[PDB]
């Protein structure tokens, strides 16, 4: 499923992310934009052989099991394909463990490089929330 900016925003607030661990809604939307282009089915391979899954590109090294990542953990106790559903519940819930892990949203390299220190508000501009 490919979300609209505001739809994704709406769903993310609904699922408890607005100011989750201090991170306003615009951060999560911006991160989603640059990780997956709002597309729930997005997959990409990392240089280490792990794969990134979903709307927020959650990775198999630590957070999920995809059956082909040797020497990895499954810290969100999920198969990585659960992260590609049209329902974002699993991705959000897992994002909350990641984001609560010490490094905050810096765990997402696209957040720190593209969203951090920028006007993240603009990502929710014109949405009913």
């Amino acid at each position: 499923k490919v979300f609209g900016r505001c739809e994704l925003a709406a769903a993310m607030k609904r699922h408890g992310l607005d100011n989750y661990r201090g991170y306003s809604l615009g951060n999560w939307v911006c991160a989603a934009k640059f990780e997956s282009n709002f597309n729930t089915q997005a997959t990409n391979r990392n240089t280490d052989g792990s794969t990134d899954y979903g709307i927020l590109q959650i990775n198999s090294r630590w957070w999920c099991n995809d059956g082909r990542t040797p020497g990895s953990r499954n810290l969100c106790n999920i198969p990585c394909s659960a992260l590609l559903s049209s329902d974002i519940t699993a991705s959000v819930n897992c994002a909350k463990k990641i984001v609560s892990d010490g490094n905050g949203m810096n765990a997402w390299v696209a957040w720190r490089n593209r969203c951090k220190g920028t006007d993240v508000q603009a990502w929710i501009r014109g949405c009913r929330l």
